């Protein structure tokens, strides 16, 4: 297929130069099931990061794999149905230091799509995951996917703040190294490193400031 019809046409563009290696990873996501091991998220939302324009995108998130339960993870990282709870231990750390950060009431439930329909890119280094099996898909494909994303958001040389959560912030700042693009960091959000840098970094704030900073609007954070 084309990928052209299953992203948005900036994003097909975008992402032409690995458009193989797209294909190449729908062959392995088939060939799992085929040996009877499933994946996450759906197949329709693997790619639903790149369903929101490409030519919007001021912020970037970028997390590590997609949530391994059953039930959770949708495409956007971090992101869960409107009618999913308990919210995922990491979720729930990213809304308290949402809180803690803005001020504002705690959403009323886990879907971050207002954040993609206002520019922010909810990105995973690896796109998908085997239940019940945090990060098996590491090192299967899906990285050259996501630095070409990345490569290519920072080389539209539009203010850009990338928010790096966890292990592969080293690897990740050198792809954003462009006029108009920053990146901050911290620890993940997840179980056991939220407690270690995650909470007090402040994220939202400082990603509004950067912008404004290079003479881009701010990002209305605001959750229902
Ligand atoms: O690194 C991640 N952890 C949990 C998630 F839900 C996600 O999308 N990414
Ligand atoms: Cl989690």
């Amino acid at each position: 297929r084309p990928l052209s019809e299953l992203v948005e046409r900036g994003w097909a563009a975008a992402l032409e130069p690995v458009a193989d290696q797209v294909a190449h990873m729908g062959q392995f996501l088939r060939a799992e099931i085929a040996a009877g091991r499933r994946y996450l998220p759906a197949g329709s939302n693997v790619l639903r990061a790149f369903t929101f324009p490409f030519d919007n995108v001021r912020v970037l998130i970028v997390g590590q794999d997609p949530y391994p339960t059953p039930g959770h993870a949708v495409g956007l990282s971090f992101s869960v149905a409107p009618d999913v709870r308990p919210w995922p231990r990491s979720l729930a750390n990213i809304f308290d230091e949402y809180t803690a950060d803005l001020g504002y009431p705690l959403p009323s439930n886990g879907d971050l799509t207002p954040w993609a329909q206002r520019g922010v890119l909810l990105l995973n280094r690896v796109l998908t995951v085997r239940p019940s099996n945090p990060a098996s898909h590491r090192g299967k494909g899906w990285e050259a996917v996501t630095e070409c994303a990345i490569r290519a958001l920072a080389a539209r040389a539009a203010p850009l703040v990338a928010i790096l959560w966890g292990r592969d912030a080293s690897t990740l700042k050198p792809m954003l190294a462009a006029g108009n693009c920053v990146a901050i960091e911290s620890p993940h959000p997840s179980p056991l490193s939220a407690s270690r840098g995650f909470f007090g970094s402040r994220p939202f704030s400082r990603a509004n400031e950067l912008l404004v900073g290079m003479g881009a609007e701010p990002i209305d954070w605001r959750l229902p």
